[PDB]
C-alpha cells in the first residue's frame, strides 16, 4: 500500500495486545510510543530532536505490529506528544519513499 | 527514486540562493530549517517537537529546491537540531510512502 502525504501517515499499530495509531516517520531514526504498560525488561535512555530531549524507557525485542506487518526490534517508551514508527522498524517493514 | 531507510534520507536543498543538507521527514507537518537570513515578510510562530517547542520565523511563498525538484511554499526558520522537509513541501514534490 500506498500513502501521499496530504494527511498524516497515520496506521494502526499493536503493541504490548493493545490497538494504537501512529505516525510512519522517515525523520525518526527510533520508535518513540507513549507511556503504556508495556512487559519487558528496559533501560533508560534519553531520545531528542526538535526541542531538547525526552527520558524514555528503552525496551529490545519488542513484537509490534504496523498496518498489518509484524517486525520485531526497539521500542521506546516515554512522554513523547505522539507515536512515532522510526527507522528502525520502517526499514524491517520493507517501508521506502518514493518521489 | 526509492529512499530504503537504512540511513538518514538526506537530499540537497537550495534556498536563499545556498546549498543545504536536509532531511525528508514524513513525520513533520512543516519544513524547519536551521538559522540564516532569509530576505522578506516573515512572521512569529512556535511549533512543537518531541522535545518542547521552539519559537521560528515563518516565511511563505519561499523559492525552494529539494532534491532537484523545485518547490514554493511555506519554510519556518529557527533552531532546529537538523534542517527537516516537512509535508507541506513533500506533497510538492510528490513524495509517497510504500509499504
Ligand atoms: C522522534 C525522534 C526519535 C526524532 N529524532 C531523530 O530521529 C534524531 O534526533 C536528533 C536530535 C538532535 C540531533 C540529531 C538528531 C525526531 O524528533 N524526528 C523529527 C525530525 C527531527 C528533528 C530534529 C532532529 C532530527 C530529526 C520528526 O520526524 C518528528 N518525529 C515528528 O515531528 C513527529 C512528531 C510529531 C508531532 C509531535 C512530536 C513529534
Amino acid at each position: 500500500p500506498q500513502i501521499t502525504l496530504w494527511k498524516r501517515p497515520l496506521v494502526t499499530i499493536k503493541i504490548g495486545g493493545q490497538l494504537k495509531e501512529a505516525l510512519l516517520d522517515t525523520g525518526a531514526d527510533d520508535t518513540v510510543i507513549e507511556e503504556m504498560s508495556l512487559p519487558g525488561r528496559w533501560k533508560p535512555k534519553m531520545i531528542g530532536g526538535i526541542g531538547g530531549f525526552i527520558k524514555v524507557r528503552q525496551y529490545d525485542q519488542i513484537i509490534i505490529e504496523i498496518a498489518g506487518h509484524k517486525a520485531i526490534g526497539t521500542v521506546l517508551v516515554g512522554p513523547t506528544p505522539v507515536n512515532i514508527i522510526g527507522r528502525n522498524l520502517l526499514t524491517q517493514i520493507g517501508a521506502t519513499l518514493n518521489f
